């Protein structure tokens, strides 16, 4: 086995087709399904699974009880096989944590689960299904990953951290692992003013995280790292299609440099793919709430502070709950372009549906097109009714 | 590995034994099995397997109201274990949609999902568990395909797909797949005159597919691939024992080049052995409905317009409920014929047990033997009244 | 890999320590439990697996009710990992059928089930996963074999079978396979009268199968092959210490050539291990019922029709329900010796617990020890009352 | 494959970082989650897993009244995953008995359950998954073992086990194991005047046991081994920081030779790295009750009457029930040095919780850092009430 390195582009983007689907809450209505939420996708070499931070109870269960709340002793991230829900009997422990990033170098894997109180969290990682290094929180203010899947070149699997507030300035950090060890970090620079839970994907330029800027930001900012110098740069999608939620709406002009104004304290986690005119974004439909998703083709998102959609795909109708979104791809398909992929997140339960007291999601996930193809919708499917 | 060569005639059939038989409705009456329709079964060179739509729900689960639906975004092509159920915790899924096939060349495996709204469907092609190729609907109604497996020659996996009409003339394709790739596809030719829901098998003469005329004919009309030269004829089983559902009673003269009249707009998926004086015919006992199943002897059926049996067997009583029936082969099995095969999807609840508010199946398989077996009877097994 | 050939003696038994138990029964009154009886042991080269036949249906279910029923369509030969229970989710499906057969060669395993009505019953023998042969009913009266393993030698695999009467004379045979391909087939010779569900096992001396004459005798018939030149004898062992249930009590003289009288029409499947002074039979502790169990150390157990024991040791205490009991052997251990194996079924529920609607069992299993080892004694451990 | 050699120091350990947690009573409260007590963890050189004694019955099933019952029929010792919950579905049975010990020697495993009842129990030894060896009762009263994993240096694995009183002078023998075969035993010698469920480890130093004094001592002897030449020596833990449980409050001089006294009769399995200026000790927070969990940073606690502790971390706080508590380590792990692990045994139900009827445990472990990371704590995590 050798180390992965990424040598190739994005294969041309024309439209999404459907990948993966665990319909988990539907099915965990009447079986051993695990109570979840942070999910992901990430692939080894012979294989691709999904990952989520389990709640350590099912639905049915009555310690489902509570689950809205996000950092408990009770929380792993654990992996299942794709499109499987994520069940008692078929989910394998990665780490015990309440925030996680997973990736393959291509000879194995690297795990990073982070458990502890808020004042004195600290980071596992895991390379091989061993524990090899650990850091300890730097701002005291729950140290937090990425919540999706790290990149790998040539051995070296860059992972960006937060550790500080999310309604002002943080401490955000770039870790530089090979083998689960240490080689090198770096505070952040740039322009993005504020950073959390980075979807990120690699390609023959680099690799491309697609943040949340919790504090002030309705644009999305980007970390570009470079895995062979191990150095990075930041700003924001300069695009006025705006990706946050909640958010403003739409403006003309976009801000490349600085937090786009309108929503503070919030935000979710959301991806895009930025590679000139093949760039997609996306985002929820609602401006309010996370609801309905959809994929915007827009021309240099990242670089034009005018640009506009010129195609799109409706993957959740504004009707159904959406949540977290992040991107994936199989590094280790054949071939000679890599496929972007994207999963969401479909959260049922609290706060939204409160008629119940837990929260969990389900997960949809999609893979891009060379043909133009058909949309469907691809809500959740589950009757909350069902679980009064 | 080295892809499979259809090298072998067909195994002298004298009888059939009994392979496999999951009892998925009976053992989903107390246990976490998911409901299904459209079964079938297909081997790799180490393993055989059932397959089948998963609705993605359990039986006992509240979200099976409603399955007698066939198109939902919340269905897959799932896999498991030879007799087992199809499990929660033991079916792989192998990709997402309502309507499916798949077969292995040798080394890799396809399989192929269609899904999306009526006017807007598309296929995606998996090799090797991962997405390849895609297909967008061409007639913009229901881009569908066969519902049992495919059939493979030194890589090369014909594909028969159907957009279009139910009840009236559609447009049907032959694709001409290798490690998922499209090589070549062409339109129906031929005199079969409407083509759903091919079953195929392969031998040293080529590929056959027994198909169902949904729109006027009670013959079955049949597709003849040439897998080399990636060419095909049709025309129907010339033989007047008739063998779709719902039919006429069995004439005397049967039609080669037209459908066989009586009953418009209706049939199922069903399938045959075309051997010279070795051929079997598969049909429901029933004229008027999905119930018994048989297998009848009917030497040259395929170009005899006036064949008639002179041997049978009893697979279901009429008494009980069928369904869905297709072929399939070990084609890695040792000696030097392949020996033929069939499964029967035998369905439960609605429309015709509508007490309960679901639709599902279970699973029986038999292979051909060279003696001349005693023959038995294999009801579903489940008692409905415990649903209630 | 190598076909095994019996090349070793029994290691000398001083008494029996405990090899496995599932518990089945305790753990099915609240998990998905199939309904089994007629359990075995059976070793491939590289792990040791539980049998039995399934009723297609877990105890909890609602199916469960009428499983003192022998032979429904619903049942199956399957295999799951020692020492758990066979769940829906854990077991193999080997086979179809309601009577079987198991053992592996060294290379690959042969499994044979029987299904059918009773005058046209057949039997279909797989290897290495794949059915290959098949054995119509020659006496159109219940086909039937072993329900504990056969056992194997340069690649042949003896296998005894009866088809006719359970209560007069009926027609046995004894097949001799290679992977699953009929080499030869033999009439029942000797002065055994009887022969139902023979237990067996191999040595250098070469396959001792202990029986069951349902007929008239409470002394178990013997049936002794030479797999290499395919040939066998049989008689009876000659013992005063008879072994059948029900049986007479034991006399002072036995009978070595002719059923010893006293209970016709009835018996239950046991085993023994002869082999001269370190010969030790089974059996039921009581003379009327399936209850109880224990070894006794009986030397020339098989030749001197005046042997007593010289040792024992309890099992099974009289109190607690047994039943089925076979031999079996990891043929592929280490060391100079085979070391002798057991199990017991013990069976739960109907006829003689009739509260409950259903008929299933647990297993425990020993194997010898060249320690004289203190005894335990090995109830199936549920409470007929938490199924109420 | 080759035998696994003692190479290497022990890590130095700054603080401890979370390993495992299984949630085992939260889950089953809604799940197929056997009833266990008495667990570890054991690694294999590809895989770490937890070990436990079952006592043949999930949680919610009727069968769980009575499980604070410690020797019946019922118990074997199972392993799953890690950090997976011990389900009826994923354990894995290595043996059957209520008393056990476990490793791998770098080739295959070794494990040793015990059986029987109190006068006449018997250990059976497997090795590669078969049984090898049997030992028999030497003093006729609950022959036990360490209940937690042994250790192995070049093929030789030293098991502790004791056999009589547990409230007086008993039969203590170090066992030498090679393959499962006893290469030698001797009787106890040194200063340790009871000895019972001993916590190993392994370094190029030796094999280090931490034990319990059931009888007069609140300090915990200690064992000893060098594998190579076979023999041992024994006394106290010298520090006055006293780990057993319950206990005296710690005074200024603690024992090296004898039992400190102040309470009789009773203990917690429990364990301690003794490694000079890097030793920590584990034990219960409180000194009546099994509650709480801390680590202790103790120099020379092992030949120092007089240390105290420098550094510590809690793992559970006293509001917690806590339970046995263990060492093991990854011996195939990568680097320079074998870091140090432990698991805390969490006991619910009974006695002190006697709502319920039941008594089972989940596990958290730990394994050390060179980081001071920050500490959480780690309870079970399952409300009690909602079992009622
Ligand atoms: C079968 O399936 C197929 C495949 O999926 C289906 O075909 C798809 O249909 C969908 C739905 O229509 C399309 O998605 C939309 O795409 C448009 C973009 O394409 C249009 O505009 C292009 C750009 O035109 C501009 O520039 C060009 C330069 O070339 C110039 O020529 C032109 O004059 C203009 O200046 C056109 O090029 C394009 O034409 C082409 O394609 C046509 C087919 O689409 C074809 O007919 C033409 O011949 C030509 O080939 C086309 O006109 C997106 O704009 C749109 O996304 C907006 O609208 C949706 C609602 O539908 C909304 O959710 C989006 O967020 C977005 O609108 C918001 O954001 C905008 C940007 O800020 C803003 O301007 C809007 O006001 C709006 O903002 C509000 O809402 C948001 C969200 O809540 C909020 O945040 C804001 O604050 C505010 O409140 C869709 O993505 C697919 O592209 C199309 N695919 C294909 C391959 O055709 C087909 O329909 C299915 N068949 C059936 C029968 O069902
Ligand atoms: C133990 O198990 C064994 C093994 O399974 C059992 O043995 C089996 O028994 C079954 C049941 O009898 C047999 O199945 C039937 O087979 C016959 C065909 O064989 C008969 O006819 C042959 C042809 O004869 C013609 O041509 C020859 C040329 O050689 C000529 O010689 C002859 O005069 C005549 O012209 C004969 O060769 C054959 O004889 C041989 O076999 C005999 C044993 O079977 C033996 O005794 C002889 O010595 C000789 O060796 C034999 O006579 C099928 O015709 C039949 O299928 C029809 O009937 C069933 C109902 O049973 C029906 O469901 C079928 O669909 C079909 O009938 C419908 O279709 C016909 C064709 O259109 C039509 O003509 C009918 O009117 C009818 O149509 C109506 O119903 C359908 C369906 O609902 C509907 O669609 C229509 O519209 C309409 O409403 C059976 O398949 C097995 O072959 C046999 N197997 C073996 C190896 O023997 C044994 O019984 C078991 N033992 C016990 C104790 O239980
Ligand atoms: C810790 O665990 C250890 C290890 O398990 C325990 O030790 C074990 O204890 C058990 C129970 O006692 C023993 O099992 C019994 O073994 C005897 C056989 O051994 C006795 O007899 C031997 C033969 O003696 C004869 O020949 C010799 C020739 O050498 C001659 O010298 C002698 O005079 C006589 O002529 C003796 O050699 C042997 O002595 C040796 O061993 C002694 C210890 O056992 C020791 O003290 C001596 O010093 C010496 O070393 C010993 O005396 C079996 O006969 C017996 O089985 C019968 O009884 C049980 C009931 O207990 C019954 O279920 C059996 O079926 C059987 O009895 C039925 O069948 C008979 C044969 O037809 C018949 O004669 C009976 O009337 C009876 O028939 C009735 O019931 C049956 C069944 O329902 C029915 O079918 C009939 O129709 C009828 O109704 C036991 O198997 C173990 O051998 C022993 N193991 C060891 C290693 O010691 C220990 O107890 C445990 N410790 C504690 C504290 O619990
Ligand atoms: C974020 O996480 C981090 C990392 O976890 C947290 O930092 C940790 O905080 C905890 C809690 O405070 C610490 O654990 C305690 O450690 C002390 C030992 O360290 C103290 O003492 C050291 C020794 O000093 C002595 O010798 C030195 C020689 O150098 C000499 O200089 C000195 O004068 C004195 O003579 C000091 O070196 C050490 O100072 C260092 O560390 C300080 C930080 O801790 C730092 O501020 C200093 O600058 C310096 O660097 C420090 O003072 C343990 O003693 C203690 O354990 C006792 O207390 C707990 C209760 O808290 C109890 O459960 C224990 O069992 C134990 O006390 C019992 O046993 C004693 C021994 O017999 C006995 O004396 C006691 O009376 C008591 O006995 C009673 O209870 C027991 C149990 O029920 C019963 O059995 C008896 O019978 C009786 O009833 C703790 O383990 C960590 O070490 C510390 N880690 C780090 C890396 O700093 C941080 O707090 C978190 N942040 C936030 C915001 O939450
Ligand atoms: C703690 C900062 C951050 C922003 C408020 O919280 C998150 C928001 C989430 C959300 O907006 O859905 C859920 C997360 N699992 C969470 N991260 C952690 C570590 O708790
Ligand atoms: C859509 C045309 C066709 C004929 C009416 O429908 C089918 C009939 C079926 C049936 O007659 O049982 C069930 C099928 N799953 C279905 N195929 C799809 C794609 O929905
Ligand atoms: C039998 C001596 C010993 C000390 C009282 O008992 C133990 C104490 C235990 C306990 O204190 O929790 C539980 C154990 N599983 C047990 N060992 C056996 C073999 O029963
Ligand atoms: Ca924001
Ligand atoms: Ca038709
Ligand atoms: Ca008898
Ligand atoms: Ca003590």
């Amino acid at each position: 086995r050798n180390f992965n390195n990424l040598t190739k582009g994005l294969c041309t983007i024309n439209s999404w087709h459907i990948y993966g689907k665990d319909n988990a809450v539907r099915i965990g209505e009447s079986s051993d399904v695990l109570v979840t939420r942070e999910p992901y996708v990430s692939c080894d070499p012979d294989e691709c699974r999904f990952y989520a931070l389990s709640q350590g109870t099912t639905i049915r269960g009555k310690h489902s009880n509570g689950t809205i709340h996000d950092r408990s002793q009770y929380r792993a991230l654990i992996s299942w096989p794709l499109s499987s829900p994520p069940t008692v009997y078929n989910s394998r422990v990665e780490c015990i944590g309440w925030s996680s990033t997973s990736c393959h170098d291509g000879k194995s894997r690297m795990s990073i689960c982070i458990s502890g109180p808020n004042n004195n969290a600290s980071a596992v990682v895991w390379y091989n299904r061993r524990p090899v290094a650990e850091i300890n929180t730097w701002a005291r203010n729950i140290l937090r990953t990425q919540e999706s899947e790290c990149v790998c070149h040539n051995g070296v699997c860059p992972v960006v951290f937060t550790d500080g507030s999310a309604t002002g300035p943080a401490d955000t950090r770039i870790y530089y692992f090979k083998e689960g060890k240490i080689l090198k970090w770096e505070s952040l620079t740039g322009t993005a003013k504020h950073i959390e839970e980075c979807s990120c994907y690699g390609e023959r330029t680099g690799i491309t995280c697609t943040c949340k800027d919790n504090w002030q930001g309705s644009n999305r900012p980007v970390i570009q790292i470079d895995p062979v110098a191990m150095t990075h740069t930041s700003q924001y999608i300069c695009s006025p299609v705006l990706t946050d939620n909640p958010r403003p709406n739409d403006p003309n002009i976009g801000k490349c440099n600085d937090p786009y104004p309108g929503n503070n304290n919030n935000g979710v986690k959301g991806f895009s793919y930025l590679d000139g005119a093949n760039t997609w974004l996306g985002r929820t439909i609602s401006t309010a709430s996370r609801s309905g998703y959809e994929m915007l083709k827009v021309p240099n998102a990242l670089t034009d502070d005018r640009s506009k959609p010129i195609q799109g795909q409706t993957i959740v109708l504004n009707a159904d709950w959406s949540g977290y979104s992040g991107s994936f791809m199989d590094y280790w398909a054949e071939g000679d372009c890599y496929r972007a992929c994207f999963y969401v997140e479909l959260i049922r339960g609290r706060p939204k549906e409160d008629k119940v007291w837990w929260t969990s999601n389900s997960i949809v996930s999609m893979c891009s097109s060379t043909e133009f193809l058909g949309q469907w919708n691809w809500p959740d499917g589950a009757k909350i009714e069902y679980f009064l």
